[PDB]
DNA sequence: ATGATGACGCT
DNA sequence: AGCGTCAT
């Protein structure tokens, strides 16, 4: 019987990363309730990142700034840079590369988003294990680590108590014990996080466990600027009252149908179903994955990949701003094509690859899906005017309008994705 | 009128 | 190829 303790995997999360970037640049924003906003005009701007001081007053992501200031009147706002009429996230993409380069010195990392990376510590841990002459692990090597499920009046008091219980029972004589291995992973993640902070001023959270889903769950248990070790043995207690929708990839329609088809609420309850039963309800792939997951077993690998596989540029045109003339459809395409070329040229010189395919996506008024339609064409020159002309060429026939100069039904979204990279 | 992106599965 | 799901 396999237990999914082959690997040591971590998820590192830059807590409210865009806010940290702005608070490093503007010291007057540090240790204050504050948030980062996109587009000041409509209701003060849509909030895309919130410091923990502001989260205490109820300010959340996607809330309008004008509504946020009702919950939190002293809230400081930093504004996202705008280029060619759209939000430009270049400042944060650069900072994110800063952090992942430091992370790369410690283990192999998979960029999960601008602010999160998975980390495969298996080889790093094995190496570090030979280097420790069977020596004990000091609690002073784990100054921000929580041990989930432990211990069994002061918050710092609880943490150390749990950690001392953990360390006391540790079997340092067995170089293949998965609990010892997780502990060494956790010392390394402490080291990687002290270096990120030392070399960028950014703080981050982490979770350490045996796979990606446990690492991501562990990461969210103690935030901010804290890390959590979730061992294989903590899983049954942890899953016993864990809502299904908190497990990675179960927050959407699949999760809700697990809840509804099976009549359960919590991840642990999935253990009473056979793998064939789960496969018959959710399909061979989903059932196998579920069967193992509710037991803390998951095999999705940490892909060694710091660089995205698509480079894309989108802008929404909601409400009355939706595009309705051929003229303005062509101008935004041009605006979108131009920011895309800057990014592509920076990527050709920075990462020695060239993209070869161009995906144009649009969304129409009334349709409530992300994309209404997706068409592709070749990407031969990094030239904004060719790319916009070709993007337009590829979507023209969607215009059902009669008047030449008009576009119906209005476009609420324009999207240009460069993909199918190749070595250059 | 929760945006701008990104990864991936299915057919 | 083109659409759907899940996520930050
Ligand atoms: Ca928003
Ligand atoms: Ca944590
Ligand atoms: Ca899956």
């Amino acid at each position: 019987m396999a237990t999914g303790q082959d690997r040591v995997v971590a998820l590192v999360d830059m807590d409210c990363f865009f806010v940290q970037v702005e608070q490093r640049q503007n010291p007057h924003l540090r240790n204050k309730p504050c948030a980062v906003v996109q587009y000041k005009s409509w209701k003060g701007g849509g909030i895309i990142a919130v410091s923990y001081e502001a989260r205490a007053f109820g300010v959340t992501r996607s809330m309008w700034a004008d509504d946020a200031k009702k919950l939190c009147p002293d809230l400081l706002l930093a504004q996202v840079r705008e280029s060619r009429g759209k939000a430009n996230l270049t400042k944060y993409r650069e900072a994110s590369v800063e952090v992942m380069e430091i992370m790369s010195r410690f283990a192999v990392i998979e960029r999960a988003s601008i602010d999160e990376a998975y980390v495969d510590l298996t080889s790093a841990v094995q190496e570090r294990l030979q280097k420790l002459q069977g020596q004990p692990i000091s609690a002073d090597l784990l100054p921000s680590t929580y041990i989930e499920g432990l211990p069994q009046v002061q918050k710092e008091g609880m943490r150390k108590q749990g950690l001392f219980q953990w360390l006391d029972s540790l079997q340092i004589d067995n170089l293949t014990s998965p609990d010892l291995q997780l502990t060494v992973g956790a010392v390394i993640v402490e080291e990687m996080r002290a270096a990120i902070e030392r070399e960028t001023g950014f703080q981050c959270s982490a979770g350490i466990s045996h796979n990606k889903v446990l690492a991501k769950l562990a990461c969210g248990l103690n935030k901010p600027n804290r890390q959590t070790l979730v061992s294989h043995g903590s899983v049954p207690q942890l899953f016993s009252q864990m809502p299904i929708r908190k497990i990675r990839s179960l927050g959407g329609k699949l999760g809700a149908s697990v809840i509804e088809i099976l009549g359960i609420e919590y991840m642990g309850e999935l253990t009473q179903f056979t793998e064939s039963q789960l496969q018959s309800h959710f399909g061979e792939k989903n059932g196998s994955w579920l069967y193992a997951m509710c037991r803390g077993i998951e095999h999705d690998p940490v892909k060694p990949r710091q660089l995205p596989k698509t480079i894309g540029c989108s802008k929404n045109f909601p409400g009355k701003t939706a595009l309705a003339t051929r003229e303005q459809v062509q101008w935004w395409l041009l605006q979108l094509a131009q920011e895309l070329e800057e990014r592509l040229t920076k990527d050709r010189n920075d990462n020695d690859r060239v993209a070869t395919q161009l995906v144009v996506s649009i969304r129409v008024q009334g349709d409530k899906r992300l994309s209404s339609l997706r068409r592709c064409c070749a990407l031969t020159r990094y030239d904004a005017h060719k790319m916009s002309h070709d993007a337009f060429t590829v979507i023209k026939n969607c215009n059902t309008s009669g008047i030449q100069t008009e576009w119906s039904p209005p476009l609420t979204m324009l999207f240009l994705c460069a993909t199918k990279f190749s070595a250059s």
